[PDB]
């Protein structure tokens, strides 16, 4: 199942947007008019990265350490983080960003 999480209009390039399923918390980033789904919440501490993050093409830094990621991915681009960004696919029907929240994968 692919989820409605957002209108494609809703997050211009360049920022986040946080959103909720059940008990998880995802964040979907527009990099250059493609849109990106991955875990809120940097690995490295309890700090969201839509909210307390900082987009910089296709790569998120978390303000706490500085920690970087792939929005793509999920790879880990510059410490402290030790795990990847869980990752989960997307799909755009017409004005609508989906999201599958049940599809999460990890890079390692
Ligand atoms: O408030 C209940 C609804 O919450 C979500 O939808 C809101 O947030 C989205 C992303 O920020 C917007 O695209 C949407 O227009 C808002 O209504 C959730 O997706 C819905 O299923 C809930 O009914
Ligand atoms: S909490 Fe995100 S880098 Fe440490």
């Amino acid at each position: 199942t692919f989820t409605k999480a957002c209108s494609v209009d809703e997050v211009p390039p360049g920022e986040a947007l946080q959103v909720s399923h059940d008990a998880q918390k995802v964040a979907i980033f527009n990099v250059d008019g493609e849109f990106f789904a991955t875990q809120d919440q940097c690995t490295h501490g309890e700090w969201s990265l839509s909210e307390g993050g900082y987009l910089d093409g296709d790569v998120v830094e978390c303000s706490l350490h500085m920690g970087k990621f792939c929005v793509r991915t999920g790879k880990v681009k510059s410490p402290p983080p030790c795990e990847p960004l869980k990752v989960y696919p997307i799909r755009i029907e017409g004005r609508d960003v989906l999201v599958d929240f049940s599809r999460a994968a990890l890079h390692a």
